[PDB]
């Protein structure tokens, strides 16, 4: 009674997730030191 | 509906001036370290 017989039945076996870094890099605002900001809704 | 139709009518739109530095630059008095100042009004 090898383990390979029961390898397919994943519901029986313990599940442990390989924890790892996932996601996407945050986007920073770089332009602001160069630019003078003027804000008016009626432009 | 048709802002591209009213876009040519510039007189309907708001006139907001783009503030930009205009005018000749200020002048400094550079000669002062090189000169001795006597300021008698009755010269």
């Amino acid at each position: 009674m090898t383990f390979s017989s029961t390898s397919n039945l994943k519901e029986l076996l313990r599940k442990v997730v390989l924890d790892v870094e996932l996601g996407r890099e945050q986007v920073q605002l770089l332009y602001k030191p160069i630019y003078d900001s003027i804000a008016d809704s009626n432009l």
